[PDB]
């Protein structure tokens, strides 16, 4: 998820900034080792704030600037920092 994308919600302005599959080298010119290492260094910083986030596609490099975003339909928090319980067995 974190080094390797594969699905994640819209509702953003995803402009310059998309996320399926995709893989990120790096962010804030900060490498990581492991997704642990990004998701703890985001540590929720998003909405105002602004970070330089490079993607790979075909073997081609992009950079755009772009400011991050909290879900409109709950700025009480942001991001998920995975919370799915996993009480939900399948019912």
């Amino acid at each position: 998820n974190g080094i390797y994308a594969s699905s994640v919600v819209e509702n953003m302005p995803a402009k310059g900034k998309i996320e399926v599959g995709d893989k990120i080298i790096s962010a804030d010119g900060k490498n990581y080792q492991s997704a642990e290492k990004l998701i703890d260094y985001i540590s929720s910083k998003k909405a105002g704030d602004k970070v330089t986030l490079k993607i790979e596609r075909e073997e081609k490099e992009k950079r755009v600037t772009l400011t991050l975003k909290q879900f409109p339909d709950e700025p009480d928090r942001a991001g998920i920092g995975v919370s799915l319980e996993h009480h939900h067995h399948h019912h």
